């Protein structure tokens, strides 16, 4: 259960930090030849890590990902691209864990290789799974019903995710069909776009409205009526709300309107979002319900771990104040 496993890991780390695992091409680039200049001092730590993780818990190209790093050029180009995106994503993990409430995974990096990305998908989320490590898919799903079972399957019985995010502005039925699997009695837990950090997010979330109620506020009133029809919470899931580090203002609405609600803000660091303006008007005292993503300022940091920490500290300190 999505709620019991996030207040349980906080005890673990006290933190809001989740870490966004978006690998890129210039990632696996940088790694490569990062690997490359220090003997492979990254990837035999990945050999070693979670208690011999690969070897115990990897089933898709397991014998290639432990292949010796001086003995890379007898695999093919796919093999060899394999092997670096499944263990950079390894060595942000194995770096970041001891700091990250959660990862959240953006499915459109996985996907534009087909096949390649999908396997080191699965991969990734069974080795956070390995760790009971909280996990999120960054997918945006949306469909109709029939339709958004499929994702579900893909999300939460294939992947084995704790949890994604949803649009819904299709509607909100959709949340039956995602959230919850009716012939198992299984929920699962999401976030639903409310205010999202690109630059032109005004354009239907703020310029729409009932009655000048913005859009956004519809959107997360039609969300928590339908998560309150479905008994959502009476299985210890929850659905919750995303809102851009960059929209303080909407953020303050929002936990003013659903103090309980889980809040998920990405847009730190890279995005240039807002931490302290984000954290104060969103703040809980129950820390998991208001996730901080941090994405890029941490993969592409020459230390990963040291960022991860930064922004650990950083929220320590905010939270002081």
């Amino acid at each position: 259960h999505f709620k019991t496993k996030l207040k349980n890991r906080r005890s673990e780390v006290n933190t809001c930090l989740c870490i966004g695992l978006d690998p890129d091409e210039d990632d696996i680039k940088n790694f490569m030849k990062n690997e490359e200049q220090n003997g492979y001092k990254n990837i035999k730590n990945n050999m070693n890590s979670n208690n011999n993780g690969i070897e115990n818990i990897i089933k898709i190209g397991k014998e290639i990902l432990l292949t010796d790093g001086e003995n890379i050029q007898n695999l093919s180009e796919e093999d060899k691209f394999f092997y670096f995106f499944n263990h950079f994503c390894f060595y942000i993990i194995n770096n970041t864990k001891e700091y990250a409430l959660v990862y959240k995974m953006n499915f459109a990096f996985y996907i534009p290789y087909g096949s390649v990305g999908i396997n080191a998908l699965k991969n990734v989320f069974d080795y956070l799974n390995s760790m009971n490590i909280p996990t999120m898919l960054d997918m945006k799903i949306n469909d109709i019903g029939n339709t958004v079972k499929n994702y579900r399957k893909f999300i939460f019985e294939y992947l084995k995710s704790d949890s994604c995010t949803i649009n819904v502005y299709m509607g909100t039925n959709m949340l039956k069909d995602i959230c919850f699997d009716y012939e198992k009695n299984k929920y699962y837990s999401a976030y639903v776009l409310i205010k999202t950090t690109n630059k032109d997010s005004f354009i239907f979330q703020n310029e729409l409205s009932i009655n000048d109620k913005q859009a956004y506020i519809v959107m997360a009133d039609e969300t928590q009526k339908m998560a309150t029809e479905l008994k959502i919470e009476q299985n210890n899931e929850f659905i919750g709300f995303v809102v851009g580090s960059n929209a303080f203002e909407e953020m303050k609405i929002i936990r003013n309107k659903f103090p309980d609600s889980y809040i998920l803000s990405p847009g730190i660091g890279a995005q240039n979002g807002d931490l302290y303006k984000t954290l104060k008007n969103g703040y809980n005292k129950d820390y998991e319900k208001l996730l901080i993503n941090v994405g890029r300022a941490i993969t592409k940091s020459p230390d990963p771990k040291k960022s991860s920490e930064s922004y650990y500290n950083q929220i320590i300190q905010i939270f002081k104040d």
